[PDB]
This record gives C-alpha cells, sequence and structure tokens, in this order.
C-alpha cells in the first residue's frame, strides 16, 4: 500500500488543503515548497523542503524512495510548460510508479467537441495559464506510458468551502449543477485526490468532480 509520499507545491489554497487531508490520514508526507516559514504545523510524519522545481536533478532527489508523488504546482508561458515537464520527467527518474497532477478545468469538454479553453467561457485575465495547463495534458501526458499517472481535472470554479464529501466524479466532460454551474470545494477536492492516493481507480487518464446540489 502507499505509505510514503511527496506533496510539490505544498502551498496555496489547494497545496494546503492536499497536505492537511493527507497528514490526517495517516500519510508520512515531504512538502516542498518555496517558502517554509509559511508552515506552521507540527507533526512527526511531516518533512518540509525547498526545491528548485524548474531542476531536473532536484526534482529527481527529492522524489527517491517515495511510493507515490503528487504535485500541485501553479503557474509568458512556454516556460511553464518546461517546468510541467521537468516535474514529471524528475519523478520518472527517480523510479516511482504512480504520480498525481492537480489539472484544470480548460481540457474538460463543455459540449461535443468543445473543450472550455476554446469556448471563451474563461476569463481574460487568466485565459494564458489556462491554455498551458490544457496543452501539458493534450500534448504531453497523453502520450506518456512509463509511469502510471493521473490528471485531476478540478470544476471550473474552485475556492475554500466545505469538505461535504458528497460530489460526483466524472471522466472528460465538464460537471455542472442544476443551475448550469460547475463547481466545488478546495477542501473536497483534496478529500478525493487523497482518495485516489489511497484506493487507486484511475491509471494513464484524467478524471473531473463537480457539486450537483445548488447553494441557496
Amino acid at each position: 500500500k502507499v505509505k510514503k509520499i511527496v506533496l510539490i507545491g505544498a502551498s496555496g489554497f489547494v497545496g494546503s488543503a492536499l497536505l492537511n487531508e493527507a497528514l490526517n490520514r495517516g500519510f508520512e508526507v515531504t512538502a516542498v515548497v518555496r517558502h517554509p516559514e509559511k508552515i506552521k504545523i507540527e507533526n512527526e510524519h511531516l518533512k518540509v523542503k525547498k526545491a528548485d522545481v524548474s531542476s531536473l536533478d532536484e526534482v529527481c532527489e527529492v522524489c527517491k524512495g517515495a511510493d507515490a508523488v503528487i504535485s500541485a504546482f501553479n503557474p509568458i508561458y512556454d516556460e511553464t510548460i518546461k517546468v510541467y515537464l521537468t516535474i514529471i520527467d524528475g519523478v520518472k527518474k527517480a523510479g516511482v510508479n504512480r504520480f498525481l497532477m492537480v489539472g484544470g478545468a480548460g481540457s474538460l469538454f463543455i459540449a461535443p467537441g468543445l473543450r472550455l479553453m476554446d469556448s471563451g467561457e474563461v476569463p481574460e485575465n487568466i485565459l494564458p495559464g489556462v491554455k498551458a495547463l490544457g496543452e501539458f495534458y493534450l500534448n504531453f501526458l497523453m502520450k506518456e506510458k512509463e509511469i502510471d499517472w493521473v490528471f485531476f481535472s478540478p470544476a471550473a470554479d474552485m475556492r475554500p468551502g466545505v469538505r461535504t464529501g458528497r460530489y460526483r466524479l466524472g471522466k472528460d466532460d465538464m460537471i455542472v449543477d442544476i443551475v448550469g454551474n460547475s463547481h466545488i470545494s478546495v477542501e473536497d477536492y483534496a478529500a478525493a485526490m487523497i482518495d485516489e492516493l489511497e484506493h487507486p481507480k484511475h491509471h494513464q487518464e484524467r478524471f473531473t468532480i463537480g457539486y450537483l446540489e445548488h447553494h441557496h
């Protein structure tokens, strides 16, 4: 079973949510962040380390021995795509067989043959980053066979909320509620990610999540 893991980019709303969810469930975690000072969690199953995510040798070194690696790394952008690659290649060179990545909603279908990125529904101010993340999955992950990867596409609108434990799990189509909105809490997204880590249901593929009920 999976016991020891490395969490790359264990900061921000998502990285922090994954960090706490994994420790609370008995995992021994090595969190890699740019600013260790921001983390004040006290637990004997936790190690905090700094690494140059853009350096292949540094990513490879910190992942050695791990049972699995989860990356929550974010975020011109041809440099970004380049970093997404260095991470997965660093993980493969370390010998780990399971890699889980926090994805985006851009590559999800909102209609037959139409992905969210190409629809115009994405806010102008974040389109560049959305496209780069979607392109990495589509043009790189989809051809990878030398590791068991999982790209987890969150709902179009993800923010801090409640850990309800109730939601729909999908594959490639965006999940929307009765009102037509696609959303999920950061806490519920993390709970699902650790569920996939603890009890594998997906292999070399992308899956997604979203609420079915609507808040009032």
